[PDB]
């Protein structure tokens, strides 16, 4: 006798919503969309994304119907090939939590239905301050924290090309360099999905910002202790990974040795990516449209949807 | 060449937007909606408020469409007469600005449709807590502030109409007796409209609140400085109106001279509706769907419209 903003699921329950929805992706392409560490595999991308996909569709087409709604009071026509407001959508979780595979999944997925939409994905990654400007603000320890982030650039990006714009650009950040790659540049052209991926993406604040345009967000959720051993286990793994490179702005950790290294990521996350997480993170959770639970394992088996 | 998620309108250019639509409401009428100190005629009944009605019941059917959208994802048929989701619209600003006028106005205008909705209109002062447990939490200086009012209550009330329960009830508030009326309640049973008028309605927080299910939104701006003066002249002239029945929690109040009363009224002002005002209510302003603003002569002749 209790009404609820949310609707609670197991993996069980919410792997049946799929329907009829085809699988149009491979085994292949998969790993080719797979991020270090998550063990995503083609039965989690039926049980859990294909539903996912099935519920964004539904909405795409209804929500592009409200905003012709304005539209029409505005004495606006719909000119040219009707050019929908495109849809956005927010997707958010901690450092190492698996929003960067979640996204290019989702976007995959998105893709391929059989009416072909455009479907871009941005990760707010290259709206961070070159680092230069972060020492310029005393911010390169807070790399990750809202303030690092280019937000009025960011807002203005996701305005423009929800405002309807034949184009917009955002810059490119290096993960290897850890900085922004000069002159390098991401163009998106009137998308019918945007996707936007990143840290703090659904953050709020005293002005509009992009959170508030968000037609659907996505919380990637995992009980904070076993996201911290992702993250060493990834920081590990990484010595003898992309850090290995000499390039890597981060070299200097490679010839870490296992008890080192995990002393030295413990360190950064208690510092850095946990403080983050707890204070600007967390608290977007209560209001992403739909919730992703994953086990200490990877596994997402349980979900909050938004009804309301 | 700078996307805006608002686009701005002065009422000349806004009372042009009212299209066909037809005026279904009196001078008689409207001074039976009229609040004291509220100098809205019929024809800013036309130009400001009939755009609005437009605009309003263009958007209840696709908003309806975009629910039903969520509802076919979840294999929920929408058994009986399509009982559609109950459209929610939250009408916001500072004590004495006018809102209580606007949202039965709006009421009474979003009523008047040839499809004829079942337009409901509900006042958040019935969940400001009695008098007494408002003493038991020492907030009775605070009266008005988002703490005096129970907003789990408030939640629990608009999740369940909206939720598409068959009713729900709401406690009455007596402006008169400053209090909560002992076993007098408020009945809406599945509305397709429901208007929430008050204070902090569009206040947000760690958790999700009446705010975040509003299909619209309203707020009712003015000068600060100028509302501070509706507010005196409102005090002095209740002295003559409402605080003369003895039954008034204030009566007390109408012997005071035009100077004394003034110089009380201020001091209230100053140090509780003007900082709710400035703390609470002033801060939400930037997300409401649509800002009314009114010069120091009550008339709106300016509005700001969130197109996203
Ligand atoms: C910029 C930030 C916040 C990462 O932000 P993101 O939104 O990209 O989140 P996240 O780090 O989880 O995702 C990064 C992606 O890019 C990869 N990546 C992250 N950091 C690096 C890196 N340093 N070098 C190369 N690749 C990297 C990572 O593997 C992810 O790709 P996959 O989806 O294929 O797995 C992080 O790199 C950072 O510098 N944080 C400051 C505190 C901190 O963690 N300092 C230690 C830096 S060395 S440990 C590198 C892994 O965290
Ligand atoms: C409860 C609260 C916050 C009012 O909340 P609301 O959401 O109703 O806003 P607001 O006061 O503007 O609207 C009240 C409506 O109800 C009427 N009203 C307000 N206060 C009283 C009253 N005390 N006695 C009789 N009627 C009243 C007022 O005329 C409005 O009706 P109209 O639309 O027909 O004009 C206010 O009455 C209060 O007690 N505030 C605490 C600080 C304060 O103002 N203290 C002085 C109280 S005596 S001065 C009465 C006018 O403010």
């Amino acid at each position: 006798s209790e009404p609820s903003p949310y609707v609670e699921f197991d993996r069980r329950q919410w792997r049946a919503l799929r329907m009829s929805t085809p699988l149009a992706l491979t085994e292949e392409e998969l790993v080719g969309l797979r991020g270090l560490g998550e063990q995503i595999d083609l039965l989690e991308v039926e049980e859990v994304y294909l539903p996912l996909a099935r519920l964004i569709h539904l909405q795409v087409a209804a929500r592009q119907r409200l905003f012709a709604a304005t539209a029409e009071f505005l004495g606006e026509p719909q000119q040219n090939p009707d050019r929908p407001v495109p849809f956005i959508i927010g997707v958010a979780g901690s450092v190492a939590v698996g929003k960067s595979t979640t996204a290019r999944v989702l976007q995959a997925l998105l893709a391929r239905w059989d009416h072909h939409p455009r479907v871009d994905l941005v990760t707010t990654d290259g709206f961070l301050y070159p680092n230069a400007e972060l020492q310029r603000r005393n911010l390169m320890h807070r790399k990750g924290f809202p303030e690092s982030y280019n937000r009025r650039a960011l807002m203005r990006f996701v305005t423009s090309v929800k405002s309807g714009s034949d184009y917009a650009c955002a810059p490119v950040y290096s993960h290897l360099h850890y900085d922004i790659i000069p002159g390098a540049e991401q163009v998106v052209r009137h998308p019918d999905i945007l996707i936007l991926e990143g840290l703090n993406v659904l953050q709020t604040g005293p002005t509009l910002m992009v959170s508030d345009l968000f037609d659907f967000s996505l919380y990637v959720d995992a009980r904070i202790e076993d996201i911290e051993q992702w993250y060493v286990s990834r920081f590990l793994a990484m010595r003898t990974t992309a850090f290995a490179d000499p390039e890597s702005h981060f070299h200097h950790y490679a010839a870490f040795s296992d008890s080192q290294a995990v002393v030295a990521a413990r360190e950064i996350w208690r510092t850095i990516n946990r403080p983050n997480l707890v204070e600007n993170i967390l608290p977007t959770r209560p209001r992403a449209t739909l919730v992703l639970r994953k086990d200490a394992d990877h596994s997402i088996n349980r979900l909050r949807l938004r009804k309301l």
